């Protein structure tokens, strides 16, 4: 089970959801990441697997206006440019 530190800006998107330990898996950070999309409701009313982002922590996170969650890879790429693999 691998467990992951999150650089600052990723952090500072999980302490928005309460998320406030130092080490993860990566089921949390995804997990969490889920949250914070819904609690924000930042999803397409219509085509609820596009999500919104300008303007947003996550925006600068993707360095694009929106995403899908369909988007494996890049969601991947995003999260981990977004931290260190501890173990
Ligand atoms: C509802 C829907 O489209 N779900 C869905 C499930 C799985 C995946 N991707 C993979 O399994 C890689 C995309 C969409
Ligand atoms: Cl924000």
């Amino acid at each position: 089970e691998t467990l992951v530190r999150p650089k600052p800006l990723l952090l500072k998107l999980l302490k928005s959801v309460g998320a406030q330990k130092d080490t993860y898996t990566m089921k949390e950070v995804l997990f969490y990441l889920g949250q914070y999309i819904m609690t924000k409701r930042l999803y397409d009313e219509k085509q609820q697997h596009i999500v919104y982002c300008s303007n947003d922590l996550l925006g600068d996170l993707f360095g694009v206006p929106s995403f899908s969650v369909k988007e494996h890879r890049k969601i991947y790429t995003m999260i981990y440019r977004n931290l260190v693999v501890v173990n």
